[PDB]
């Protein structure tokens, strides 16, 4: 009874760990299947692009290239206008910036596009972090409880409204939708129609950066404050604060889906049994 | 009733406003260093290379700023650890996909990865909860029938917690990172936060920097991972209990004050 169900413990975690496993095998075989014939033609139309340069230019040092290139990808990895003409940069460490960096930290996204060079930012970047990771989940959960109220309020007059005669159980899916509904729109499409518009992305590049941000994930591939454009500086405060409400948001999606993963695991998990008990034997 | 949100919304405003201004009171002084040097770096390789000229040069800079969308990437085991930065949301983007399939299948495969890994993670956090339940049991025996009592040994016990977990999830781990990635010592804890932070920027990656590295290294890191995110999944929620208490303990604390400043007022 009290190490009894330890057993029976144990043989879920593994379980799920193996599901795991897979599911990263699956993706693992996915991916580089989508994404290596693009990495292969980038990868010799690079080659090519360097001979080019080499060839045509044979008084450049033609093994310091790589020298001269590393460089720039050191200064890649800082904030670089590195040209000719454009001589004044702008700051990536601007009184605005540091700002929404401090978003990215707290709320774990972590897009990267602007990360700390100094050991002392380091340092307090971890400081930073281990203390305000907390503090943001209790403003996420406090958000979360004012629209999962806020959209109660809303729903009660749509559960009303739809009581005909013979209608409890069987509202709950409709509701579940309206959820999903309106919130894919207010919280996705809406905001990726906006940066569609605004940072020039494409559609799929909208809808991608809105997963990609509101999960957390935060590649930084795709980031609403990154580049230089114009940023009439109305927009990027909205920007976290549509993060704040948008990851309340998926926080219930993402959830909602794992109480679908909960059922469809014992729906599999009983007709694993129907099956292996039937079938003439 | 009552918000108490919007008290804690500002807080939060205050908090973000001072982390900006410490950040860039931390990294602006050396982002000009670094910028100041690059233009140097630059005439330093127009003058030593009369070979190359002004426009030669800026059309040399555009490819490379091409090459940024792109950079051996995406084999068969990077693509396996790429899911784990996906299904874990730390997301360290040294790798992220540029095909309009491969995009459409990490959103599906996020927003259905991402739970499934918190499943996982749910049942190691139950094993390692119920582990450490077995080490202190003994712990709670040896030492407590003695002079302390218990109220107080809760203290001590949530000590040890800290102290040998950030050996075994932070210090042992970056200690064979800093001889592995040859990073410094700062630079293997930092990644260590920031991996098991799920921030994960990704300007450290235990995967990058592909020169020196076995088959017997990319398995653990991500195994590490699995239970070191665990391990921070308390830390962080122990800190956000110190948090609560701290609180509530300003919160009587003000109204200790604006008793008696408000009971004499009356008063006059
Ligand atoms: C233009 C981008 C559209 C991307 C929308 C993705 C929707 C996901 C649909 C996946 C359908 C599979 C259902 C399997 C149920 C377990
Ligand atoms: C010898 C260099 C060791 C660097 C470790 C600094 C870590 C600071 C963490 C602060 C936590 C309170
Ligand atoms: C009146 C309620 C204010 C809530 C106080 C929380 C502030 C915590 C600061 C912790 C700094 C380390
Ligand atoms: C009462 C409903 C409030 C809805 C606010 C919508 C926020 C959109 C953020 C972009
Ligand atoms: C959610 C689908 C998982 C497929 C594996 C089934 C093993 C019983
Ligand atoms: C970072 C410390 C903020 C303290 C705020 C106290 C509000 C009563
Ligand atoms: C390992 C460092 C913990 C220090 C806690 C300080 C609480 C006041
Ligand atoms: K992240
Ligand atoms: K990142
Ligand atoms: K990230
Ligand atoms: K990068
Ligand atoms: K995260
Ligand atoms: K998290």
């Amino acid at each position: 009874s009290d190490s009894a169900i330890n057993v029976m413990k144990w043989k879920t975690v593994s379980t799920i760990f193996l599901v795991v496993v897979l599911y990263l095998i699956i993706g693992a075989t996915v991916f580089k299947a989508l994404e290596q014939p693009q990495e292969i033609s980038q990868r010799t139309t690079i080659v090519i692009q360097r001979e080019k340069f080499l060839r045509a230019h044979p008084c450049v040092s033609d093994q310091e290239l790589d020298e001269l290139i590393q460089q720039i990808v050191a200064a890649i990895n800082a904030g670089i206008i590195p040209l000719g003409a454009s001589s004044n940069q702008v700051s990536h460490w601007d009184l605005g910036s540091s700002f929404f960096f401090a978003g990215t930290v707290i709320t774990t996204i972590g897009f990267g596009n602007i990360s700390p060079r100094t050991e002392g930012g380091k340092i307090f970047c971890i400081i930073y972090a281990l203390l305000g990771i907390p503090l943001f989940g209790f403003l996420l959960a406090g958000v979360g409880d004012q629209l999962g109220t806020i959209f109660g309020k809303g729903i009660a007059k749509v559960e009303d409204t739809f009581i005909k005669w013979n209608v409890q159980t069987k509202i709950r899916i409709i509701s579940t939708i309206i959820f999903i509904l309106f919130g894919c729109v207010l919280f996705v499409a809406l905001p990726a129609v906006i940066f569609k518009h605004i940072e020039g992305w494409s559609a799929l590049d909208a809808i991608y950066f809105v997963v990609i941000t509101l999960t957390t994930i935060g590649f930084g591939d795709y980031v609403a404050g990154g580049s230089d454009i114009e940023y009439l500086d109305f927009y990027k405060p909205v920007v976290w604060f549509w993060i704040l409400v948008g990851l309340a948001y998926f926080a219930a999606v993402l959830s909602m889906i794992g109480d679908w993963l909960r059922v469809i695991a014992k729906k599999t998990k009983e007709a694993v049994g129907e099956f292996r008990a039937h079938a003439a034997e």
